[PDB]
């Protein structure tokens, strides 16, 4: 259930194998959670609590939310996302490392420290020859990965320097993200902590959406399911955010419903109070960008869904 | 002597473009027999788009070039990293292919009459051949009917008035793709005896 | 200081917080010597501000507001499809 | 109630917490303050008097009252607002001071 009242816990009163997980603002912080066993009734304050890691969105997803629309933002991203799970930050700052175990700073009160060497640095960076990680960046990390990649130029000269125009440029960008980080929305839904293992074998990216939604979907059959109900909670919810996080969660289900198959699907409900709202973005009524609905539904057509 | 291409925006080897883009546009080099990814169609047109002679009396890599084909090159790189996106096409390339001009005719030319029956004198191993297409979602049917529509027709226009063989189609649900040039085989299916 | 200024600004205009108690009940405003070309931008100011302030009173806090404009359709040409879409959520 | 035409003050006659604002250049300077509270007959010798302040036009109402297009015009603008914590202003000069050096 996609609850959007907070009014299910009810119906659903003694049923086994069931669980509720509430979302919102709640009134005291220091609370302890009681969990329930097999073959006993379900109730109410019986439950395992879940928040929203902003790493459980998918890249894509990530990806659309900034929407990168300027100069020298997208070549960046790439760099990045070529680039962002061979770092390390500790609390002030992202610092690279390579597999030899030079590193390279990343500085945030304008200091042009090692300013020539920049060539090399981005060039062994791009080549993707460096030391892995096992912690995610925060969302904070990429704020600046993308502002040092995108004032990167050459003249005649060999190496780079970094512009004051550039720093304008970018200006917005920071400046419109430090105000959102002094609101009351973004943080009080996306916990952009920043954290998470990176098992390697060059399937991460798919493994992670993979195998982490199983705790949505269930697993391959031969297991043995305890849970059959998930909900997510937000009696309180801003009309203007909510298609965003629907949408986002609509594509993340499009590639686990492929992936689901034949012999491994189960029933499944889904409820959308008020769905008209946020359906179709408000400008994308052009038949060529609805890729996520009409592929779900034959997905799900196809494989019992 | 190489030359190699940039995907992001370093900075290394971004002065002589001028001179080889120059001579690349006289068609006078020598060819090549291997294919290209398909990922490389936008680097070109981002090139054509950004290279020209600076103000300054000079060339760079201005940033007005490079954000005309952004949005499209947004979309494209979002593709590339999607589950869904090698399930029906490699996107390799690199194999056999002879020499003799034929890499738009035989792959037009054998495939079509592959397609709708082979001519006279050809045993046919098949007589109802049934293809499970589950497994491409609705939202591209349309172009490939159209192109195959179009592909056909004018092999059939050419094929003779004697050989117009026995065809039937089966297309089901013609309400979502029947909405000129791209559909000749389809309304003009009594001209061509399909 | 921007606390401190929105706590003396929201006073006074639609009634207090929670905790204080508002001896006022009609709040008459007078406009009679001003152009028609330049109060109406004030007071669609006045309602996005009061919006946007709205936001932190929550809903335990929150006392609903009564909203009494005349001849708004001047400056109402997010400012009306967010405030009257989720105006029952938030109780506006 | 926004009067523009300031007629409703007729029409709140017999209730005991009404109250009068007056917006406008007061006529007579010398005119005192009053307070109010609870109980108190409304009539037109009460009257209660307040203003807004320029910074309380906000960071949304005010940049969308022009609401210009946002793409370059939005910069200047906003390095202007943020160049508030360094700006003087005595008489008709811009003077900028940080340390002694």
């Amino acid at each position: 259930i996609f609850d959007i009242n907070g009014e299910y816990a009810q119906a659903f009163t003694g049923i086994p194998n069931v669980k509720h997980t509430i979302l919102g603002e709640s009134p005291n912080v220091d609370s302890l959670e009681k969990k329930q066993q097999k073959g006993e009734l379900y109730s109410e304050e019986y439950y395992c609590y879940k928040k929203i890691p902003y790493q459980a969105l998918g890249f894509a997803g990530l990806i659309k939310l900034l929407r990168p629309s300027d100069k020298t933002q997208l070549p960046a991203l790439r760099n990045a996302l070529s680039a962002i799970n061979r770092t390390h930050f500790k609390s002030r700052n992202i610092y690279l490392e390579k597999d030899d175990g030079e590193t390279f700073l990343l500085y945030d009160d304008c200091r042009d420290t090692n300013q020539s060497k920049l060539a090399e640095w981005l060039d062994l960076l791009r080549r993707r020859r460096l030391k892995r990680t096992n912690v995610w960046p925060p969302f904070k990390s990429l704020a600046t990965l993308v502002a040092e990649f995108g004032c990167v130029a050459a003249d005649r000269s060999n190496g780079s320097k970094r512009d004051a125009f550039g720093f304008s440029n970018v200006l917005p960008l920071v400046k419109i993200i430090q105000q959102l980080a002094e609101d009351i929305r973004f943080k009080s839904i996306v916990n952009l902590n920043g954290g998470g293992e990176l098992a390697d074998g060059g399937t991460h990216w798919d493994k992670a959406m993979s195998d982490e939604v199983d705790y949505f979907f269930g697993k391959e059959k031969g297991q043995e399911n305890d849970w059959n109900v998930h909900i997510v909670n937000m009696k309180n919810l801003a009309q203007d955010h909510a298609p965003m996080l629907l949408s986002a969660l609509l594509e993340m289900f499009a590639e686990i419903l492929f992936r689901r198959g034949q012999e491994r699907s189960y029933p499944t409900v889904l409820l959308l109070e008020e769905a008209h709202h946020y359906l179709r973005d408000p400008y994308a009524e052009i038949d060529s960008q609805i890729k996520a609905y009409e592929r779900l539904a034959k997905e799900g057509r196809k494989f019992k869904c």
